[PDB]
Order: C-alpha cells, then sequence, then structure tokens
C-alpha cells in the first residue's frame, strides 16, 4: 500500500512513509490537541513541497477564521486559494439527509475541479448535531475512496484514555486511526500522538511526544565519533582523563549540593570561548546574574563571552514547562547559535516532578541530538544524599553518559573537603585515584589522593 | 500574529501572552465556587476602567442587582458604571411566577446601543438545562456574536471534576478558546488552578497555574530574570559571618537545616534583629511557635522582640501550615512584603509547610517564595527540621537544596555521654566559607561558635570516634 | 452582611455566618447532620437574637421535630405556642404556587427573619428542579429572609446535589460529609462557595454531641510565661534548669518499657500533692492496672482520685475517631478544669489514622492546652526498640517545646535505660545521656556514660 508524505517532522517516520494513498485517516483527540492544525498542516505541505492542490471541508470554522489561524504559523492560506492550489469548502449552515449526498457532490466537484489528491473533513462529529453515524460515515469514507484521494477525518473525544471516538462508530469504520492526546502529568500537559493501526502496512506502535510551535506540529520518534581530545578548562582534570574530553562525548558531573559541578561547567564553557569556539550554558538552578557574579568570583568574565558572540546563557525554571517543551527549547537555540559545546546545569532539576520514563526519553533525545551533531556536552546531576550516596544517579541514566566526573564531600578531621574522581572514561584511560581539590578565586585546585585514608566513599574517611 | 485583549487579571495576561482572542468567544467552565462569575465580572470592570470600552453582561440566574452587590465586595461600584453608560446587566432570567434567536437579537441591541467590544454571558448552561440541541444553539450564539466583532466570555458548569470540560461535552469545541477553572482539593485542603486548554490560532502557557480569589479579584500565579550583588549582610553572629567570609550575601537564599531544637529558631531570632539594629525592615513567618512563646523564648537571649515590634522594624506573622493551602500561604507572604516592605524575610519553618502536601506543589511554593524574594532584593533565611536527629543522610527530605545559595547545617554530636551541637556552612555561592564542623553552645547571649572536633572521626554520623 | 448562626466554629468558617436575604443550600448523605443544622440555625436566632424562625417539613411530622429537639435539651413546644418558632407541615396526609403562598403568609404572621426548608429533594423531574428552584429562591430573596434549603446526596465526593442542577443554581453552598476513614467515620463540614465576601476553604472536622454541632476550625495567639513547674523527679527538674514550664508542651519518647508510664504517673502526683487538679488520658493501660503499677512506684491514685484532684479516663485508640477523642479531651478538660493534662499515649492514637489526620488532632489538643495556661505531658512509644533516627514516626517534634529521650543501652550483656533532656524551648537543660534505674520509689537518675561511644545507637563501645 503506497503512502503520502505529510511533511510533518516525525510523522513520516511514525507511519513509515506517511498515510496510505486513496484512503481516509481518522485523527480523533480532546479539545486543543492540534486536530485542525494536523489538517491545515497536511494540505499546507502538499502545495509548497509537491505542488498538488488540496480541499478543506469545514463544519463550523469560517473560511476566513482558518485563513487567520494559519497566519500564526506563517502560512498564507489566502495566497494558496487565489493561486488555485487550495480551496476551503464551507459546510457550515449559514443562519440530516441530502446534506451528505449534496456535500459529497460539492467535494467531488472541487476535488475533480482543482485536480487535488489530499482532502480533510474537520470536524465530522459537529455535523451529527451510532447506527446512523457509523452508517452515514461509510458513505462519506466510501465516496472519498471512490475519487481515490487520501483524506484526514477530525473527530473529538471527552475522556483522555476512555473511548477513542464519541459514538463508538467513528472507529471500526476508518482504515487508519491516529490519536492526538494532551495527557495531564499532575499539573503539566504532555501531547502524545499514537497511530492505533494502519490497515495494510506497518507503523510505530505506542505514544510519541510532540509540541505545537511557529513551525507547526514537531513530533519526535525515539527509533530514529572521532578520538579528537578537548580541554575541560582544568589542567589537572584533562590529565585524569588521559589527554582530555572527547570532541564527540557526553561528560556528566555528579555529587551533592556545593560540590563544584557549577564551577566545572563555567570552566568547560569559558575554555571554548578562549579557543574561538562558541558554547551554550543551559541554566535552571540559578539566574544569569548569579552565574556572571559567582563566575566572576573565579574570574572568567561571562559578559565578554556574550560581546564576543561565543557564550549564550539560557536560564529558565525546571517546572516553567514540560520535558517535550524543554527539549524543543534546547535543540532550537543550538541550531540558531551553532555552539561548539553545550552545558545543562543541571539534569536533576529537570527530573523534579517529571516521571523517570519521560526523563529517560528526554536525556536520550538531548544526548542523542548532541552526539549526532559533533557537539561536546556536559551535564550536571545533584545527589539527594550529600554523603554515603551508593548511586551515581537516582534516575538510572549513567549508561547514556560517556565520561563520569564524580565529586563528593570528605570529612577530614573536623573539616569538609571535596574529592574529584573520574568514575569512568569511555574509549580512554582515566586516573583511578580519589584526588582532593580546593576552590579559590582562581577556580579549582586538584592535589594528592587519600592513600593514607579508608572509607572515602562513605564520606567519613579513617586514617591508618 | 493575532489581535489580543488585556483582561487586567493578575497573571492571566502572562498565560495567553496578551490575553484573550479579539472578537472571538472564550469558554470558562468549572465546578460551583471556582470563580466563573468573578472572572467574567473582572473581564468587564478591567476592560472599561482602563481602555474605556463598553461591556455587556447577560445574566441568567442572579438579577441585575446581585452582580452589582456581589461585585461591591472587591470595591467595584457597578452603580457608577451602570449609570455612566459603560456596563449593562442585560437580564435573561426565568420569571419567578428554545428562543435563542430572541436573546441573540436582544444582545445585539445593547452591544450596538453602547458601541461595545466586550461581552460576557453567565452560565449559558441554564438556557438548555440533548447534546445536539445545545451545540446548534451554542454555535449560533458564538457564530452570531462573531459577526458583531465583540469578545464574548462564556461561563458553563461542571458536575464532577477531572472529567468533561463542560456538562454536554460539546461546548468546548463550540468556542475558539477554552479556559478551565478548577478547585481540586488534596485531602481536606482546596487549590484554585486556572488553565488555558486551547487558544485557536496563537500560543499560550500549557498546564495548570495556581491562583487565589481575594478582595482584589482572581490573583493568578504564572521567567528567571532576577539580579545579583556582592553586597554582604550580617547574620547576627560575628563568628558566623567569618565562617561565610564576611557575612551572608544580600540577595541570596539561606537554608538552616538540622534536627529538632539545634538553634534553627535561635539563628532566625538573631537574623530578624540585625535588620532592626541597622534601621532595616524584617518580617518573621512562624508556622510552629506563637508570638507569645516566640517573644518569650527570644527574651532568654537578650533580644527584645516586643521593643522592635513597637519601633515598626519587625513583624511576627504566626499561622498554622494546615490553616490554608500552599496557594493562600504564598499570597499572604507576598501581601505582607508589599505592605511592610522588609529587606530581610524569615520562614520558620519550611518543613512545617511540607507536612501533608505533594513535594511538587511544595517545590513550586519554595520557587514562588524564593523567586519573589530574590527579584525584590530581600534577603531570605529559611529553616528546615530534618526527620532524623542523628545520621541525617540527605540535606533536605523535600530536596530543595539546589534552590538555596548559602546552607548552615546544624547537628548533635554524642561526645563522652553528652549531647553537644556543631554549626557548619555546608556551601556559599560566589564566596569562600569556613569548611570546618565547629562546635557551639547556647546561653543567655545566644550562640557560641568554639573550635572544631579535629581529634574525632565520623562527625556527620552522630557518634564521633577518638583518633 | 451575614446572620450569626451561633454554631460552634461555623461562624468563623463562614467569616460571620449566612448572607442576610439569601438562601444557603446545605446537602449531605443520610445522617450528615442536615436537619440538625437547619434546626440549630433557627433555635439560635430565637433564643439569642430574638428573630422569629419558620421551619418547612415535607417528610418529617411536626410532632417528631420537637420530639428530636429534646435530645439536645431544646424546648420547641414553648417556642411554638410562644409564637417565636412556627413549624409549617408540607408532608401530605396519608401545588408549588400554594407552597410560597402559605410560606410567604407564615413568614409574616410572626414577622419571621430565619427560614429552614428540609428538604428541596422530597418535593421532586429533569430541568423542572432547575426551574422550580429559582421560583422559591427568587421568592425568598424578594422577602429578604435568610433560608437554609437542603439537598440530598448518595456519594460523599460525587455530585454536590441529587440532580446536579441546584449546585450552581444558588449562591452559598455548604456540604456536610460522613466519610468512612476505613472502619471509623469522620464528619466534615465545608463551605463550597459564597458569591460576595470571603470565607474559609477546604474541609473541617465536626462532631455531634448532646449540645448540637461542634465544628473545630483554626485560630496561634495564646500566652507564654516563665512560671516553672516540677515533674515528680527531682533530678529531672534540675536537668531542665528548674523543672518544666506551665505554658509548655512536654513529650516523652522511647521504645517499650523505657519508663514513659512511670514518668507520666509522677507528673500527675506532683499536681495532686501541690493541691492542683490533673487528668490522665490512658489509651494503652487500664484503671485497675494504672492503680497497681502506681502503688508499686510509691504513689497512690485512689487517695488522689477520692480527693477530687486526679481524674483518670481510659479508652481504646479505635473506640472512636480523632474528632470524637479530641471532644472527650476538650470536654473532660473544662468540667474538671485541671492544671496539668497527660496523654498516654499519642502513638496509640496515631496507629490506623493518617499522618495528616493525626497532626490536626495533635495541633488541636496541643493548641488547646497551651491556650488554657495548662501544662501537657504526652507519651510517644517508638516502633524500633533500638536504633531509631527519628524522635517521632509522625514528625510532631516541632509541636513539642520540651522532649524527654528514654532509650535502652546494651551494656556488657545488661539492658540498662538512659534519660536525657533532648530539647528545652526557652530554658537551659543538661545536654548529657544520664543512665537511670526504675525501682519501688520511682526512677533513680544516676551518672551518664562518659566512658562510652555511639550510645545513641543502643550498642556502645567502652573507651578506657
Ligand atoms: N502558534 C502557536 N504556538 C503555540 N501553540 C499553538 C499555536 N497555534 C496553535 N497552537 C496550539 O495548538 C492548538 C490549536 O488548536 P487546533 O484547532 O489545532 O485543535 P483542535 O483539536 O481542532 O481543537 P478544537 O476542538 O478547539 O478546534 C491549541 O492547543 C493551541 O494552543
Ligand atoms: N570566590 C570563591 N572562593 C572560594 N570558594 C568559592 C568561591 N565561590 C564559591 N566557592 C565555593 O564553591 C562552592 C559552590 O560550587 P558550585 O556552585 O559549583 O556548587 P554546585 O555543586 O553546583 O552546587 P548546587 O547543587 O547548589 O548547584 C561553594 O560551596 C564554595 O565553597
Ligand atoms: N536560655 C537558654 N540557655 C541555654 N540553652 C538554651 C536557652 N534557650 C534555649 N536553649 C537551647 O536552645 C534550643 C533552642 O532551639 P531552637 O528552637 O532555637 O532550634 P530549632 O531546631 O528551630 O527548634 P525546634 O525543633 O523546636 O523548631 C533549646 O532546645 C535548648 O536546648
Ligand atoms: N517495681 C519496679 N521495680 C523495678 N523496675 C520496675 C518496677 N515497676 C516497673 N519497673 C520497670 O518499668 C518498666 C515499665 O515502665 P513503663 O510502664 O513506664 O514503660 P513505657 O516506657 O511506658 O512502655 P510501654 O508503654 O510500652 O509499656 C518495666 O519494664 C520495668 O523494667
Ligand atoms: N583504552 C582504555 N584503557 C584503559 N581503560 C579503559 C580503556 N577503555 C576503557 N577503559 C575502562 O573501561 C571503562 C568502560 O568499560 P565498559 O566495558 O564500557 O564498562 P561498562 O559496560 O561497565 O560501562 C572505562 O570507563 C575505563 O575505566
Ligand atoms: N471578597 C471575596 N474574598 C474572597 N473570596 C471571595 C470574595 N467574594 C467572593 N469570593 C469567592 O468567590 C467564589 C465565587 O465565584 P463565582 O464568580 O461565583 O464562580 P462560580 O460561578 O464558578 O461559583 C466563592 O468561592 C467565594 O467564596
Ligand atoms: N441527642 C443526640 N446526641 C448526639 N448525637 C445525636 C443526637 N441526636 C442525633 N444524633 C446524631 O446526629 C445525627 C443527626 O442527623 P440529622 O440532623 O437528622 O441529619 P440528616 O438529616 O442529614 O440525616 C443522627 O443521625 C445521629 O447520628
Ligand atoms: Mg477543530
Ligand atoms: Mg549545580
Ligand atoms: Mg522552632
Ligand atoms: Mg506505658
Amino acid at each position: 500500500i503506497a503512502k503520502m508524505r505529510t511533511m510533518i517532522e516525525g510523522f513520516d517516520d511514525i507511519s513509515h512513509g506517511g498515510l496510505p494513498i486513496g484512503r481516509s485517516t481518522l485523527v480523533s483527540g480532546t479539545s486543543g490537541t492540534g486536530k485542525t492544525l494536523f489538517s491545515i498542516q497536511f494540505l499546507y505541505n502538499g502545495i509548497i513541497e509537491f505542488d498538488e492542490p488540496g480541499v478543506f471541508v469545514t463544519f463550523e470554522e469560517t473560511p476566513q477564521d482558518i485563513i487567520k489561524n494559519a497566519r500564526s504559523f506563517g502560512w498564507d492560506l489566502a495566497k494558496l486559494v487565489d493561486e488555485g492550489k487550495l480551496f476551503i469548502l464551507d459546510a457550515s449552515p449559514d443562519p440530516g439527509g441530502f446534506d451528505l449526498s449534496a456535500l459529497i457532490e460539492r467535494i467531488n466537484y472541487a476535488i475533480q475541479k482543482y485536480r487535488a489528491r489530499r482532502v480533510s473533513i474537520d470536524s465530522v462529529t459537529s455535523v451529527f448535531q451510532s447506527s446512523v453515524v457509523r452508517r452515514e460515515l461509510f458513505r462519506l469514507v466510501a465516496r472519498l475512496k471512490q475519487i481515490g484521494a487520501t483524506t484526514v477525518m477530525t473527530t473529538e473525544r471527552i475522556e483522555e484514555y476512555g473511548p477513542i471516538a464519541r459514538y463508538g462508530v467513528e472507529e471500526f469504520v476508518s482504515d487508519n486511526v491516529v490519536i492526538l492526546r494532551n495527557v495531564l502529568e499532575g499539573e503539566r500537559r504532555r501531547r502524545t500522538l499514537e497511530i492505533l493501526k494502519l490497515r495494510g502496512t506497518s507503523h510505530m506502535k505506542g505514544e510519541y511526544p510532540f509540541t505545537i510551535t511557529d513551525h507547526g506540529i514537531n513530533i519526535f520518534p525515539l527509533g530514529a565519533s572521532s578520538n579528537v581530545r578537548v580541554s575541560s578548562g582544568v589542567v589537572r582534570l584533562d590529565e585524569m582523563c588521559g589527554g582530555g574530553f572527547f570532541k564527540d562525548s557526553i561528560i556528566l558531573a555528579t555529587g551533592a549540593t556545593g560540590t563544584g559541578k557549577t564551577l566545572l561547567v563555567s570552566r568547560f564553557v569559558e575554555n571554548a570561548c578562549a579557543n574561538k569556539e562558541r558554547a551554550i550554558l543551559f541554566a535552571y538552578e540559578e539566574s544569569r546574574a548569579q552565574l556572571l557574579r559567582n563566575a566572576y568570583s573565579w574570574g572568567m568574565d561571562f559578559e565578554e563571552m556574550e560581546r564576543q558572540n561565543l557564550l549564550k546563557i539560557v536560564c529558565a525554571y525546571p517546572e516553567s514547562a514540560g520535558l517535550e517543551d524543554h527539549l524543543q527549547i534546547i535543540k532550537s537555540e543550538i541550531n540558531d547559535f551553532k555552539p561548539a559545546r553545550i552545558a545543562i546545569d543541571s539534569l536533576s532539576a529537570l527530573a523534579r516532578g517529571v516521571s523517570n520514563n519521560a526523563f529517560r526519553q528526554f536525556v536520550i533525545g538531548v544526548t542523542g541530538y548532541a552526539k549526532q551533531e559533533e557537539i561536546t556536552g556536559l551535564f550536571t546531576n545533584t545527589s539527594d544524599q550529600f554523603m554515603g550516596a551508593h548511586s551515581i544517579t537516582d534516575s538510572h541514566i549513567s549508561t547514556i553518559t560517556d565520561t563520569i566526573i564524580l565529586l563528593q564531600y570528605v570529612e577530614i578531621r573536623g573539616e569538609m573537603s571535596r574529592a574529584i574522581n573520574v568514575f569512568k572514561m569511555r574509549g580512554s584511560w582515566h586516573d583511578k585515584a580519589i584526588r582532593e581539590f580546593m576552590i579559590s578565586d582562581k577556580g579549582p585546585d586538584i592535589k594528592d589522593s587519600f592513600r593514607n585514608f579508608e572509607r572515602i566513599i562513605s564520606g567519613s574517611p579513617t586514617r591508618i
């Protein structure tokens, strides 16, 4: 069964070629899921990408309303209509029998007049305002199939995980069914598109995070490397990794609050700017001011990094939006800036309230996108327990990370001294010595290891 | 690229990025006592009292006097607006003893008889009260109103929460924009959370945003744009300032964690006083101790709370963490800060408000309190009691240590059958701090930071060993 | 403006009472205290405000209302023949227009200001109830008479009405609930809404006693003095710097058989011997058992009981709900008017109840004690007999001003105990883990363990 490209980023991969040709697809979902956007972004692509005219049957929205709605996306549905490459067939009774019979002929007329191959009726539910519905639908879908033109059927649902329709007859009548959801994750909303089935061929089974933006529906499917050494900004740290960090690697700094992750990030961001290489600093824990000021405590003028167009500080709250939204805001700035290296301080912040699965998917997306663009990225994680921590991360996301720089507090006599350690180094040698290091106005200072101490991991070492 | 209209609702203009769609219908569904009628009333008042535009109010149940009377609670004299020819309570009430085209034709009269731009129909559910019998009628009114080019604010009712957005499960798709008012209650507390479900053609803030009804209307709660300085402020203990490398930073969040009765409430007392000694304003929010017990306890430390109370340089606001929801609590703090306008704030204790509240809802509070404290350049010291007295593995059980700049970890140390304490600056952002677990004693002159336990091992545990 | 209902608490929750000239809807399950509220609402305004009240019945006979009123010691008979109260029967002998007709008439024969209708459910129909409701409601508002309309319900957290039309049909809606917390019940009044003026939100625990509805709201505005009181143990008085505080809350925490009941009893004797009144709320031991162990400690409770100085009340932690328990506490406190109150124990009362429902009770008795210049010592038994890292499993150590720590210490194959003043709000205390032995004449607080390490773990190590 041949398929038609929708030019919707992600959807072509989720359906494996797009939607089955000369067949009607069902796109049901709650209010404000992006059903009408999925229909106005369908045809919108088949004109400015394959020059194949399109028809839009509206059952409530006026031809001017949709013309004004697509104006937010930057699309001109008025120029496409006047250019004869689009036609909005109004089905709204201007203030039950021959309605279908008539409307069907009005569609066949336009479809057979504009030489169009893609149609979309939105919404079929509103028109019916079971046996009559599921029955009078077959005729529409049948007649739609007779003119051999793929179409999109916009339907609405009350519950989010309840019925996949409204009358229970919207389904078992369509060949292909796509479901748009706006799942409420406590207080945050997460839209997920899932193809329930596609009569004929195969596709991606399950849910896939998407978002509406200036570019339209941006769906993200999950199922979609030189030995060049790079400096970290710390002389002694580059030696503990056997040269430095790999150009195409994911460094991860972990340890309790006040360990020095934010310090390592600052130097791993300034070192770039020092070598005519630009870098992005994704702040979430503190503001730009505090970064500049606290950064200024150790030198590295973060102001000159902005004037040289080599440093971009993006600060925003970890609950300001949802992972799907956050990930989009990340990749976006990366493309606009083209940074040599990025930095998320911190990951633990984005793991607050979000579900582990939704987090794991996020880290994979960010890391994956960063790894498949030759962009060296460092990620910070704060350990819940400041001492005695038996896990590097409580999110179980270490396998994704390539390097691990573990920081921890050491109780020496009656004082608190931190201890830097290269936990692992993928594709290189690393120092296996738990070295101690202080923090001064000139940044980090690595020294000797605790060779004459015991139970260093615990956080309460013992002398010999 | 869509004409937006400011609602002048504290927050609502930040959620939709401008307000509501111009010349379009907006649905505001929700249960009884959610704030549907208030919202609509505030949509008119704000609309007329600022931009100078005529509003129409289509009442169904309540009479054109009730709205005028109820609205007076927030200091809104409709009498001045009803007589000045700005507002008009178009009565559509069933007589105390399906003509949609009728009202639709009557509504156009007032709209055109005032040269409007805003309208609001209270509970269009009371007309129909057949899903198809409603959608057709609903669509007609919204469609008709659309040609008028006036922004309509609908109001529907909801039977059960976390289910249908309306009552007939059709009204949502009958309007262009759908705002859902919620009054979800966790246990025995309530929480008002407004959300924009949809907004055809434009962008908005997705998800649920906490709000509260007050005597100033609906107050919604929506950016990491604050300031920072190297200005240092005293903590009230010279020994402590030396441990912080001069004293606490002015614009920063200080968290003092430790077991029950370690000196957290002591450090607060000495912190709320150093403001009063420098002729600076300071507020104290007590959620455990009482103004009597607080003032008394503090007097055994040569601190005259009563004196500073009368010098208008100190405010003690005692209240129970289970008295109201986390949303109200936040508004109170913000209100007391906008009224007294202090340079130092003190929440005793953060652990008190975390009791019987979801960590996520509680994190939001700390972000709301801390955030509003940093942007206003107000030094905030927060107290947190650990669930474990000795052997504390994590710094906070609520996990809010990544949101604090300075941390002062107090704890007990079983030393030779005795029970001493030990103050320590765990971390200090943009400053050097003493990294030593120094022993201290309490007395009639406050704290006493002495030497460290240099000849002791496993100090953090609770039971130190001799080396 | 609102009309003071003079109901224990409700006047605070409603921030005054019921809006004057507006009908307030009161709905709940069968046995939530609807009729009572409607009755107590009228009897108050008549007996105090001197406001004629009219009661409309539909299923209950006028000879039953006055028959049930005698249960709370209310004489409706007098009020009937006196013309202060009038009961209008609208229950057909074994239509809507004639109701308000007779109602409006009966609201003028006595110049009535309060009206109570029970119920607006037995009268009924689809939207008819949503049409027949406005008729009465609008008619009552025309006569500016504060009405107490009722509603019926089958679900506690389901619909707010039996039709779901009267919900948003009124202005002020109050919801009563008889929620089943496992095997026991919990009455909770709540004000859903009130168009015009502010009010308290959320649920509020209420009880039904022989004095009507007793709702316990919220308000931390008591007093605090430096008056020192004894504890019964001389050395225990010196470890607090001159004994306990009159205006203070003391807590005795430890495993099982540390000396909590021994230290409780001694606290009740000192009050008695000082010619002061004391009450013991025993929930674990029994009268006969408490009278035995006490005699085995040198103190006699019979003597102190016969001298009307020591009241002893024992019950089961599952006998009734927290709201009921609190009532008996507040109730038995007033009548006896003690100088010292002792609860043994808060642990037994925590078991089965929820942590949130438990704290509320602890904030009730705690608050009520401190707000009555009465001293309170509360016993809490820990779940771990050795190796506890929390003072309470319910985390109520922030509510207590003084804490006593009793723990076992395995010392050379012997299981000795240890007293220690953990904290003393506004006083100096001894910061030492003093060993103590229990015997005939009560407890013997001896020396501490200066030659022992890690004593707070249960199993220390002698360091010579
Ligand atoms: N430019 C934009 N930026 C962000 N979000 C947008 C933008 N344009 C539209 N949206 C979002 O996409 C959705 C648009 O509604 P759409 O008409 O696509 O959905 P629908 O499923 O047809 O809903 P309805 O039943 O209300 O018609 C809304 O959730 C809206 O917030
Ligand atoms: N000017 C300075 N001189 C010396 N040490 C400093 C200076 N400024 C900060 N520090 C040290 O650096 C620490 C902060 O390091 P950093 O900001 O990297 O912490 P972090 O591990 O990221 O913690 P968080 O979880 O709060 O983000 C402070 O605790 C302090 O000891
Ligand atoms: N006048 C005094 N002299 C000596 N020690 C005192 C004096 N007043 C109080 N203390 C000690 O200091 C403690 C005060 O504890 P504070 O309330 O400051 O700390 P906290 O940890 O916040 O307490 P809580 O857990 O009750 O909130 C008392 O428990 C007592 O041990
Ligand atoms: N005459 C006595 N001589 C010596 N010890 C005694 C005597 N009477 C009681 N005890 C001691 O007192 C202990 C009981 O004390 P108490 O009843 O106060 O315990 P508790 O800490 O309240 O524990 P629980 O409530 O779980 O029983 C006994 O286990 C015993 O060791
Ligand atoms: N070339 C190398 N020389 C020395 N050690 C190496 C080298 N490559 C890898 N390693 C060590 O092996 C670790 C990774 O081994 P790997 O098989 O990936 O383990 P795992 O599956 O547990 O992550 C590195 O972190 C490092 O310690
Ligand atoms: N002055 C006020 N202060 C605080 N809350 C108020 C005030 N006036 C009204 N309210 C609250 O407003 C709510 C009524 O909102 P309303 O506009 O009637 O919405 P709805 O129709 O959805 O119930 C009630 O919960 C009431 O307590
Ligand atoms: N004299 C009394 N003392 C204590 N409790 C009582 C007394 N009389 C009734 N009760 C309790 O209070 C309840 C009050 O019920 P009522 O006011 O009729 O409410 P409803 O109309 O919702 O059934 C009774 O069902 C009973 O459990
Ligand atoms: Mg649509
Ligand atoms: Mg960090
Ligand atoms: Mg305190
Ligand atoms: Mg006992």
